[PDB]
């Protein structure tokens, strides 16, 4: 049976784990909690394939660390998560594919970029900014809500599918 390797990285705040939970568990943490479990496992069928999703949810990284690019080299895909309404989020996706592309050594990483709380009216990155961002990547854009469930279930998909190109 199949494992894919999901890796959830971005900025503080901006939404990884309430991803993650809405996802596996079909619940939205609508309260910041600070020590929520990091490995996430579960059993899914995607394109008529029974496989495992092993999915890393991660912190946002202010400063440079070899303990947290060890931690994350072993994904096989990543979600590069930032908030619609969060312009610094934003701008931190760079480092974040920096990061990923340094601990992979590749610009051809499997890859999604997720604009989440797409919910929330207080919307600063336009969906062009975002699509243009991916663009230059070479990756899709996929606007999520963890609160809704909107994309949540096509950004793990989508990005599963990506590892499969690979
Ligand atoms: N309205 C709305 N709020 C959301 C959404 N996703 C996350 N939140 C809220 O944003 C806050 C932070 O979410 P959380 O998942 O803890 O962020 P994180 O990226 O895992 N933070 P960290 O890197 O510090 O671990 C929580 O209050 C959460 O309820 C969303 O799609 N919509
Ligand atoms: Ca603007
Ligand atoms: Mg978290
Ligand atoms: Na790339």
């Amino acid at each position: 049976m199949t494992e894919y390797k999901l890796v959830v990285v971005g900025a503080g705040g901006v939404g990884k784990s309430a991803l993650t939970i809405q996802l596996i568990q079909n619940h939205f943490v609508d309260e910041y909690d600070p020590t929520i479990e990091d490995s996430y496992r579960k059993q899914v069928v995607i394109d008529g394939e029974t496989c495992l999703l092993d999915i890393l949810d991660t912190a946002g990284q202010e400063e440079y660390s070899a303990m947290r690019d060890q931690y994350m080299r072993t994904g096989e895909g990543f979600l590069c998560v930032f908030a619609i309404n969060n312009t610094k989020s934003f701008e931190d996706i760079h480092q974040y594919r920096e990061q990923i592309k340094r601990v992979k050594d590749s610009d051809d990483v499997p890859m999604v970029l997720v604009g989440n709380k797409c919910d929330l009216a207080a919307r600063t990155v336009e969906s062009r900014q975002a699509q243009d961002l991916a663009r230059s990547y070479g990756i899709p854009y996929i606007e999520t809500s963890a609160k809704t469930r909107q994309g949540v279930e096509d950004a793990f998909y989508t990005l599963v599918r990506e590892i499969r190109q690979h």
